[PDB]
């Protein structure tokens, strides 16, 4: 259907998916999906698809 | 149907999916779905396949 | 059917989901499904499928 | 239906999931539905699904 | 359907995905899917197409 | 001498010298000194000499 | 001697010396001195001579 | 002597001297001094002379 | 002798000396010595000489 | 002596002497002196003379 967005924002600060660290063996990040990150955003019908992810260690 | 967003924000500031560490073996970020971030942020029908995500260690 | 937002919102600050930690051996963050952040958020049908997530550690 | 929002919020401040730790061995945080944070938020069917999540440890 | 954005924005800064580390063994950053990061941002039918990555050590 | 002032102050408003009228056939305002206004506000030796002032109607 | 100032103010408003009227013969504002307004404000020495007004009508 | 000032404000708004009429025959503003106006603001040793004004109708 | 200012400002609005009027015959404004106005301010040794005004109608 | 300004100052704005009117028959403004405005103003010694207007009307 419809969508709008009325966004009048001032002095915007956005961060998104961080890591920090310090001596550490690893960093893994994943994303099997999508990320929209913004100071105005939208997102529709992103992941349609099977977001399904494995991070397994042996 | 019908989505509205009226949004006036002034000074805004966001962070999302953070983490901060010291002296760790691992850091995993796992995401099977969708990240939305921002100062004005809409999402819908992000997921419409099967988010399932797995962090097994062994 | 009809979702409206009217947000007159100043001086916002907004964090989501964050970890901390020293000298831990892991640090693991899973999302099987969808964030959203943000000053002003919305988020609707986000996990129209299975939302399962598993952090097994053997 | 019909969902209306009017928030009129100033000196706003969220925080959402978090965790503190300090010489722990793990920090496992799961998901395996929907976060939303902000100052104003909305969110209606976030899980139109099975929102089951496993921590097991063996 | 329609979909609207008017964001009339100033002062904007955004990041996205980031890692930072030190003395870490490894950085890995997995995106099986969409990444959309703006100051003003829009994403629509991202991952029509299966999204699952994995990240498997052994 | 040593004059010292902290003034930690939040959401401070302050009005001074003000009128307010309808239908008046005069307004005077007479200062023959020193006016200060603030939110934080200091002042020393503003009337060295002599303050004086005269609104006579004949 | 020493004057020290620490100001530590957050959202100041200020306003110093003002009328309002409505349908009047007249507005008259005097000074023969000094006026600071301001969120912050210092002042000294400010009338070292005769500060003396007159606003006579005949 | 000595004169210190350590202003940290933020979102300073500042009015002076003004005024505000309707329908009013005159508007007389004087000053035979000095104004000072500012969010931080200082003044000193302002007024040596004789700070003398007459606002005489007849 | 000694002046020292630190003015860590942020969203500074100033104004300094106005009028506003309406159906008004005269308007008239004097300074006979200084006006400073700004965010920061200073002002010293001015008005050394005689600041003496006069608005006198006859 | 020794003047010094610190001013780090953002978002700056500053209006000085101003005036407004509607169907008026004289607008008059008079300064004997000096006017300094600015974001970051400093302003000494400016009157040295006899700083002395006068705005007679017959």
């Amino acid at each position: 259907g419809v969508l709008y967005v009325g966004s009048k924002t001032k002095e915007g600060v956005v961060h998104g998916v961080a890591t920090v660290a310090e001596k550490t063996k690893e960093q893994v990040t994943n994303v099997g999906g999508a990320v929209v990150t913004g100071v105005t955003a939208v997102a529709q019908k992103t992941v349609e698809g099977a977001g399904s992810i494995a991070a397994a260690t042996g």
